[PDB]
């Protein structure tokens, strides 16, 4: 599954979304003991992606930002509606529907909040394996060739 491109028209949300997803996606790699370092290793219990979006260099700083593009492209590439109808609700619209979920310790430990008092739209709950599969099609693309 490959369909298209992105747009530039949601560059308007896309930084500060960035600002957002870095801020909720990388609370997820300390549980088992990382920690930001220099250099690429794991034996020293160590793990330089626990850092933030615009702090990281653009390759890493790109690399916060591919997951949501993936989220993007393909939704845009759907068929279905997901223009920017709703604006996404922080830094732009005065709501606070984003922040609300955290829990600090000694680690990088910002608010992804895990939204569970909403019913999931019937598309997501079948896409989990759409964008789980795009995982190995795009491994897989490179893999065959």
């Amino acid at each position: 599954t490959s369909q298209i491109v992105l747009p530039p028209h949601l560059e308007r949300i896309r930084e500060r979304l960035a600002e957002n997803i870095h801020e909720l996606w990388v609370m997820n790699k300390i549980e088992l003991g990382w920690q930001y370092g220099p250099v690429r290793d794991d034996n020293k219990r160590q793990h330089p992606c626990l850092v933030e979006f615009c702090k990281l260099p653009e390759q890493e700083r790109n690399y916060n930002l591919q997951m949501s593009l993936e989220t993007l492209k393909t939704l845009l590439a759907l068929g279905c509606h997901v223009g920017i109808a709703d604006e996404h609700a922080e830094e732009k619209v005065k709501k606070m529907k984003l922040p609300k979920n955290y829990q600090l310790t000694s680690g990088y430990k910002p608010a992804p909040m895990d939204l569970s008092f909403i019913k999931l739209t019937p598309s997501q709950e079948a896409m989990v394996d759409k964008l789980a599969e795009n995982a190995h099609n795009v491994w897989a693309r490179d893999r065959i060739r």
